[PDB]
């Protein structure tokens, strides 16, 4: 197994790595909507969902996989009242990559790192 | 890898599939207590826990596995004060299937889809 | 696949096992900061984080692996305001084991079993 490290997702400053490549299975850390170019977080929940998904994509692609290889996500949100918006963005993201939708779990948590509105972790497979 | 799709669990309307069959490992989406026959959610927390477990079972069985093949679950609840009840139902469900209990994580979240009281995701293996 | 059962982590009284050994992959149950020798929970959040990590370590080691084989954790906390402290302890724990940091997801939940401040689940691999 090996660490996945890419400039295309926010740098792993704390005691974690961006993701792990286990051979057939890749697992990402929970991605928050931090822009890897600027370090900023967009205000808009739809934009946050998209930034988190782009961060997941960067890690999966750094391991040689595609968005279409993602088979399971967990989506942690700060407010389920914004879920229609998140769902629309999430759906669009997968559609843009001609990807079958992953299996998913979705819950509203009390708070997320940096007070973001969403955090998404993903599992992808080579086969 | 392939999608698991069964009439025996609530249809996957949003941007997700019910579960994924990765070869040896099967992963389900987080199941909420929606009845696949009627679309209704039972009021009772014990009944909700059982409906979620039945939904997990439907997906695992659609992949050719048994409840006894489930090795890890995550149980998200709306209120840990109802956990004795949930635990009793969960225990009964596994016992009914002559199944070794899976590894498990349990947390109280702020809110769940459709305001349900429980959501359960599961991992099962063929070997 | 087989159950992992060790006297070195709190006994699995409810309907769960401490962890599962799936061959290459080991998955633990969500560990809470209960001391396996006394059954008590330390007051201090740093001490709680360390007790949870020690419990994870006991299960991983019972399967023949090391802390350095842990590749993904999920850390559920009661209060993200205590996260700097948790992070410091978590970092120290991995460093003490000369371990590459795992991938990680971190969220604040509404409540945890026994009103603890942290629960940590982990995935480790042999290869």
């Amino acid at each position: 197994s090996k660490t996945i490290a890419t400039e295309n997702a926010p740098a792993a400053i704390g005691p974690y790595v961006q993701g792990v490549d286990l051979g057939n299975m890749i697992i990402t850390s929970g991605q928050i909507p931090v822009n890897p170019k600027t370090g900023e977080v967009p205000a808009d929940v739809a934009a946050q969902a998209r930034q988190s998904l782009d961060n997941v994509k960067a890690i999966v692609e750094a391991a040689g996989l595609k968005v279409g290889d993602i088979v399971k996500t967990t989506v942690f949100v700060k407010d389920l009242n914004d879920f229609a918006t998140v769902n629309a963005t999430y759906e669009a993201f997968f559609t843009e990559h001609n990807a079958t939708f992953p299996a998913r779990s979705c819950v509203e948590v009390a708070r997320l790192p940096k007070d973001v509105k969403i955090e998404i972790e993903a599992i992808a497979v080579r086969r």
